[PDB]
């Protein structure tokens, strides 16, 4: 069917490069999805030096960034 | 879920203190995840002058040897 790959990184707290629309770059650890203070679907990305709740509708490609089965570059929507 | 911080300490280069089984101690920079020779599951630890092949079977722990957000200390066993 059709697999959440958002989840799927959280699931198993994936090293990730996430791209958003404004091109800006964050590189971490996908932590989780939760809602932020606006109640906008995020996920919570935790970089080197913070963490970041980023909006899922703002993302344009989530890569990863170690060897596993699942994914090398998702691009969204 | 869990976290491997072994992973994320390569992901981020983290100044790191690793205390094998032995007792024996490195300090350096962590640099990469990769087998040796003997197809042993390692970490690339960037030492001052010189990098060792750790085997990740026979880390006791990690130390953190700058502050951030992920960890102090990670215990092994
Ligand atoms: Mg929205
Ligand atoms: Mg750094
Ligand atoms: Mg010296
Ligand atoms: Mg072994």
């Amino acid at each position: 069917s059709q697999y959440d790959y958002i989840e799927l990184a959280c699931l198993f707290h994936l090293p990730v490069k996430l791209t958003m629309k404004s091109g800006e770059v964050y590189y971490g650890v996908a932590a989780d999805t939760q809602r932020n203070s606006q109640k906008q679907e995020c996920i919570a990305l935790r970089g080197e030096e913070e963490t970041w709740l980023l909006e899922t509708d703002q993302l344009s490609s989530m890569e990863a960034l170690s060897e596993q089965p699942h994914f090398s570059v998702i691009h969204f929507k």
